C-alpha cells in the first residue's frame, strides 16, 4: 500500500536526476526515505516559508495534501521500519546536534524522539573539532563501525547540525551460492572493462525486458520486507531509462509476480553515497532553513538558528546472501530451454522498495563497483 509514497517516489527521481546529471562517472546511492523523513521531521520545527519550502521541496503539494497527512504518512512508514512485516537488517538513523545554550522547545524534542524516533543532542559547537568527533561517533556507533568520520569539517557559525545515514545489507530470500561467484568483466565503457566478483544463478527470476525503458528489469526479493529492482539499460539506453522511469511503471513491476528461467549474473558490491544535503536539497529549492533567514522557532523560540550542517551517507552491500544462517532450501522448476543470460556487467540503475509501503529505501546507479 501507498499513502505519501507517490510523493516520495517523484522526490527520489528528482533527487536522482539531480545527482545523475551533475555528477557524471560516479556510483550514486541515497535513501529517498531516510532523507525525506528527516526533513519532514525537521519541518515540525519550522514555520512559514521556511517550512512550506521543505515540504514542497520534498515533492509535496501543500495545496492538495493536508500537512497533517504528510506527517501521518511518514509515521506509518517508520512504524513499518521499526518492527515491520519482518526484521530486515536496516541501520538507519537521524541525529540532530544543537548548541548547548539554546533553550530548545520541548514540543519539538517530543516530536523528534516520540513521533519520528530521531536522536537529537546538544553539543558544544565552540569546539568545532570535538563536535565532529562527537557527531561522527554517533554515526559510527550507530552503524557499528561501517561509517567513520562522516563530517570532515564544520562552519564557523555552526550551531545546528543534521546527520542522516542508512546502511543496508539484506539477505536474499533466494541466495546465490558462493561457489559460483567468480570474478568477471564489467563494462565501464563500450570498449573498456574492469573485473569484479560476479555472482551467478540459473533460476526462475522475476526478470523481464521492458521495451519502454529499453532495459532488462529484475526484481530481487529480499529476506525481510524489501524488494530490489535492478535496471540494465540496453546498448546506449542509460539516459533513456533514467528519464523514462515513473512511479507508475515501477508500481507496475512491483505488482508483477511472474518469473521465467534466466542465467542471472549480478555483481557483488558494497557501494556508498555521501552527500551534502545543504547543497543537493538546496538545488531542490530547500534553502531558507540552511541560511540566516531560517525560521526554526519550533526548535528554539528566542535565538536565531539555521541548519549549518546536513549530511547524508548511504551504504549498500550486495552479496550471495547476508551472512551464513538458516539458509532455508527452496527448489525451482527450471525449464529445459536456452535461458537468457542476463549479466549486470555495465552501468545500471536500481531501487530498493519496502514491500508494504512501497517507499523507495534506496535509489542508485552503479557505474563501477570498484568505486566505493
Amino acid at each position: 500500500f501507498n499513502k505519501i509514497t507517490p510523493n516520495l517516489a517523484e522526490f527520489a527521481f528528482s533527487l536522482y536526476r539531480q545527482l545523475a546529471h551533475q555528477s557524471n562517472s560516479t556510483n550514486i546511492l541515497f535513501s529517498p526515505v531516510s532523507i525525506a523523513t528527516a526533513f519532514a521531521m525537521l519541518s515540525l520545527g519550522t514555520k512559514a516559508d521556511t517550512h512550506d519550502e521543505i515540504l514542497e521541496g520534498l515533492n509535496f503539494n501543500l495545496t492538495e495534501i493536508p500537512e497533517a497527512q504528510i506527517h501521518e504518512g511518514f509515521q506509518e512508514l517508520l512504524r513499518t521500519l521499526n518492527q515491520p512485516d519482518s526484521q530486515l537488517q536496516l541501520t538507519t538513523g537521524n541525529g540532530l546536534f544543537l548548541s548547548e545554550g539554546l533553550k530548545l522547545v520541548d514540543k519539538f524534542l517530543e516530536d523528534v524522539k516520540k513521533l519520528y524516533h530521531s536522536e537529537a543532542f546538544t553539543v558544544n559547537f565552540g569546539d568545532t573539532e570535538e563536535a565532529k568527533k562527537q557527531i561522527n561517533d554517533y554515526v559510527e556507533k550507530g552503524t557499528q563501525g561501517k561509517i567513520v568520520d562522516l563530517v570532515k569539517e564544520l562552519d564557523r557559525d555552526t550551531v545546528f547540525a543534521l546527520v542522516n545515514y542508512i546502511f543496508f545489507k539484506g539477505k536474499w530470500e533466494r541466495p546465490f551460492e558462493v561457489k559460483d561467484t567468480e570474478e568477471e568483466d564489467f563494462h565501464v565503457d563500450q570498449v573498456t572493462t574492469v573485473k569484479v566478483p560476479m555472482m551467478k544463478r540459473l533460476g526462475m527470476f522475476n526478470i523481464q525486458h521492458c521495451k519502454k525503458l529499453s532495459s532488462w528489469v529484475l526484481l530481487m526479493k529480499y529476506l525481510g520486507n524489501a524488494t530490489a529492482i535492478f535496471f540494465l539499460p540496453d546498448e546506449g539506453k542509460l539516459q533513456h531509462l533514467e528519464n523514462e522511469l515513473t512511479h507508475d511503471i515501477i508500481t507496475k513491476f512491483l505488482e508483477n509476480e511472474d518469473r521465467r528461467s534466466a542465467s542471472l549474473h549480478l555483481p557483488k558490491l558494497s557501494i556508498t553515497g555521501t552527500y551534502d544535503l545543504k547543497s543537493v536539497l538546496g538545488q531542490l529549492g530547500i534553502t531558507k532553513v540552511f541560511s540566516n533567514g531560517a525560521d526554526l522557532s519550533g526548535v528554539t523560540e528566542e535565538a536565531p538558528l539555521k541548519l549549518s550542517k546536513a549530511v547524508h551517507k548511504a551504504v549498500l552491500t550486495i552479496d550471495e546472501k547476508g551472512t551464513e544462517a538458516a539458509g532455508a532450501m527452496f527448489l525451482e522448476a527450471i525449464p529445459m530451454s536456452i535461458p537468457p543470460e542476463v549479466k549486470f556487467n555495465k552501468p545500471f540503475v536500481f531501487l530498493m522498495i519496502e514491500q508494504n509501503t512501497k517507499s523507495p529505501l534506496f535509489m542508485g546507479k552503479v557505474v563501477n563497483p570498484t568505486q566505493k
